[PDB]
């Protein structure tokens, strides 16, 4: 196991624009193109992602190469962001993926609500934390992928994803 292996099973891999849980226009392996309503500035925003007109439609290698560029920007986002660096520099390499894997899915404005969760997980409070991971919109709207960063936070295993 490893973030892209993690992030493939959470995210999982499609090659035509669909709606993410929230019910954004994506592709690949989670790439968010745009929250507009307009299918039609979703496949601009994928054209200009890819570099050709893709008329809403990738190949696997495109997929991995955006995935790519997505998980490297999510880390390097989180060594830019003064309140998260530190937490994520005090974890192992295991809760260090489930730190990414959540920046990815809900981004630093997401992450930003969870000042109380990143406190415990600074502390290594681990079952403290993953209570408090758990009071979130985040478990709510999608609770089987929560239950498994938070495993993975929890016990700093691969134990939720095998
Ligand atoms: C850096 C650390 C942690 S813990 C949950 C999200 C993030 S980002």
């Amino acid at each position: 196991m490893n973030i892209f292996e993690m992030l493939r099973i959470d995210e999982g891999l499609r090659l035509k624009i669909y709606k993410d849980t929230e019910g954004y226009y994506t592709i690949g392996i989670g790439h968010l193109l745009t929250k507009s309503p307009d299918l039609n500035a979703a496949k601009s925003e994928l054209d200009k992602a890819i570099g050709r007109n893709c008329n809403g439609v990738i190949t696997k290698d495109e997929a991995e190469k955006l995935f790519n560029q997505d998980v490297d920007a999510a880390v390097r986002g989180i060594l830019r962001n003064a309140k998260l660096k530190p937490v994520y520099d005090s974890l192992d390499a295991v809760r260090r993926c489930a730190a990414i894997n959540q920046v990815f899915q809900m981004g630093e404005t997401g992450v930003a609500g969870f000042t109380n969760s990143l406190r415990m997980l600074q502390q290594k409070r681990w079952d403290e934390a993953a209570v408090n991971l758990a009071k979130s919109r985040w478990y709510n709207q999608t609770p089987d992928r929560a239950k498994r960063v938070i495993t993975t936070f929890r016990t700093g295993t691969w134990d939720a994803y095998k």
